[PDB]
């Protein structure tokens, strides 16, 4: 049979939810295409996501382009192993070109080509589309003092379970969903505290994450018809009600407190004279893009990100990125939300390659 093409039209980096709802706009299309995933199997960072994790929408308002996620048949909001399983039988029904496992070291501009590296393994193509998400690389703020203390420090990014964490006292640094939810669980088990940078703003009890998606929406349709609305704020990451987190709040556990000002052995401590010993601290402060593949090509800013409209890289040609959050297209960084910016990434890379009969 054909060999693979000498040069592809595009390569996909990465196999999660954005590269393969990527792939479901390439299938309509005539271009040759691969995706290619870091892991032994299907699905993405949900793989490490820790054991309780639920969504915080239904199956319905979960659901990537095409096939849609199965209701799960217990109550609840889908599990991590729902979308995993789902990302799973998404691939199944669509046979899409994927390998594994392939991890992506660079990408090189070569003769007007991308050449893609996977150690060993090298592939040409005329476009390049990276959907590598976020969670390979954990952010934690630069405070003074981490160094010095003697308590454990972890990442949301390594939490999987609260019974390491039983009986101590435990700090969780940081908001947004991820920081409710890590806070409801330990609490159960621990003494906590919670620091978030500004206070925390919940959504009421009746509502989910389709009201975080609507209001993602309704900034890009401004962003895009008489362009305006700084007041009020989008509220973006306003946290969902979901059932741990309501049952801490019953608890009094949804607490929070103002950034502290340095670390000792011990704990930490405020400019004001607020000083707590800690035995542990959660980081749930976030996470950067995975584009280490993209450095030697110079576009990473200190930031971590990369100059884009929408999803096209400003600064060098044939190259996309989807999925990373909303600096890559409010709500990309969602199932619900990948979709817009995977359907017109592929009609653009569309539009650079055809070519007239
Ligand atoms: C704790 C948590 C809770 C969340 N809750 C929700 C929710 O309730 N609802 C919702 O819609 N979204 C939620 N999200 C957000 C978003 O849907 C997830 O972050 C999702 O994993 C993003 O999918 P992605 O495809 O962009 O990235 P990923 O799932 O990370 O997929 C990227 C894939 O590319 C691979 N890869 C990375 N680098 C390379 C490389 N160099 N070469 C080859 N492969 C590479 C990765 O290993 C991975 O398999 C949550 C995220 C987190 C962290």
């Amino acid at each position: 049979g054909p060999a693979m093409p000498p040069i592809l039209d595009v390569i996909v980096i990465g196999g999660g939810q954005a590269a393969l709802t990527t792939a479901y706009f390439l299938r309509r299309t005539s271009l040759s295409y691969l995706l290619l995933d870091e892991q032994p199997g299907p699905g993405g960072a949900w793989l490490h996501a820790w054991d309780s994790l639920r969504l915080f929408s239904p199956a319905a308002w979960s659901s990537i382009a095409g096939w849609p996620m199965p209701s799960p048949t217990e109550p609840g909001n889908p599990t991590r192993n729902d979308v995993i399983d789902y990302l799973r039988r998404y691939e199944d029904r669509y046979q899409f070109p994927i390998q594994r496992p392939v991890r992506v070291d660079t990408v090189t501009r070569l003769d007007d080509l991308w050449r893609v590296q996977a150690g060993d393994q090298q592939w040409l193509a005329r476009a390049v589309i990276s959907a590598t998400g976020t969670w390979s690389k954990p952010f934690i703020p630069p405070y003074e003092g981490r160094e010095l203390f003697q308590g454990a420090q972890i990442h949301s990014a390594h939490y999987r379970t609260p019974a390491p964490f039983a009986g101590k006292r435990v700090m969780v640094v940081g908001g947004g969903n991820s920081g409710a939810q890590v806070l409801a669980e330990l609490s159960s088990v621990s003494e906590t505290l919670w620091i978030t940078q500004e206070p925390p703003a919940f959504l009421p009890d009746e509502v989910d994450g389709r009201v975080l998606f609507e209001r993602a929406t309704a900034r890009w349709k401004a962003q895009q018809e008489g362009r305006s609305i700084d007041e009020p704020a989008g509220g973006f990451g306003d946290i969902v009600m979901v059932p741990p987190v309501r049952e801490a709040r019953e608890r009094g556990v949804l607490v929070a407190e103002r950034p502290f000002a340095r670390f000792t052995e011990t704990g930490v401590e405020w400019a004001d004279g607020r000083r707590e010993n800690l035995d542990a601290v959660i980081w749930c402060s976030g996470f950067r893009p995975a584009l280490d593949h993209l450095r030697e090509l110079g576009v990473v800013e200190a930031d971590g990100k990369v100059q884009v409209e929408d999803t096209r890289v400003v600064k060098q040609p044939n190259l996309w990125l989807v999925g990373y959050g909303d600096w890559t297209g409010m709500a990309s960084a969602t199932l619900i939300g990948v979709t817009r910016t995977a359907r017109s990434t592929a009609d653009q890379v569309v539009q650079a390659l055809t070519a007239t009969p």
